[PDB]
């Protein structure tokens, strides 16, 4: 209803830890949009957005953002509060962690959307990322592949983060 999660995937990953964030907030609250099947228009039937996006060969937006991504200027994000999280693989991807988030915040928050969800660095091993803001991730960053036994404890903190910048 409230908030839109907007994702993009390959493997069938960075869908699984979008289903385990709308278990966390509440099946009534956000609604899961694959992107692949998506208008960009979509985007315009919230106020409250979560961008969920992995990166790909080679440090590229999976293929269904991808395509949406020449239209976000076609689209006005002011007023909005927008959320990121991404899948990534740091050990075998360490100059591209989590390129896909960062990627798309520029393009949104410079189109109007306003950043929510922070997430520190603390806890991961990387030597690069185009999802960095001051130091701090653009949002939260999940690991499937070499950090699995993290992740529920990473959205359980994350989704209570983003209920309170929210203001659920
Ligand atoms: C060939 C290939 C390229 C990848 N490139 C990157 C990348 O540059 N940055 C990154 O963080 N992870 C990279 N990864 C890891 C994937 O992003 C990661 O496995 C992710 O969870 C896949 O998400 P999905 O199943 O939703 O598509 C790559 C994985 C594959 C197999």
């Amino acid at each position: 209803k409230k908030i839109g999660l907007f994702y993009g995937t390959q493997t069938g990953k960075t869908k699984s830890v979008a289903e385990i964030i709308r278990d966390e907030f509440g099946n009534d609250v956000v609604t899961l949009h694959d992107v692949s099947q998506a208008e960009v228009t979509d985007l315009n039937d919230y106020q409250y957005l979560i961008i969920g996006c992995p990166t790909w060969n080679i440090g590229k937006l999976q293929s269904d953002w991808e395509g949406l991504y020449s239209e976000l200027d076609d689209v006005d994000f002011n007023g909005k509060l927008v959320a990121y999280f991404g899948t990534g693989d740091q050990i075998g991807y360490a100059d591209n962690f989590q390129d896909a988030i960062g990627i798309l915040e520029e393009k949104i928050s410079q189109r109007g959307g306003k950043t929510v969800g922070y997430w520190s660095t603390d806890g991961y091993d990387f030597n690069d990322s185009k999802a960095l803001r001051n130091g701090k991730f653009v949002g939260l960053a999940l690991d499937e592949d070499n950090q699995s036994d993290l992740t529920d404890d990473r959205i359980k903190s994350w989704v209570a983060q983003l209920k309170s910048e929210f203001g659920l």
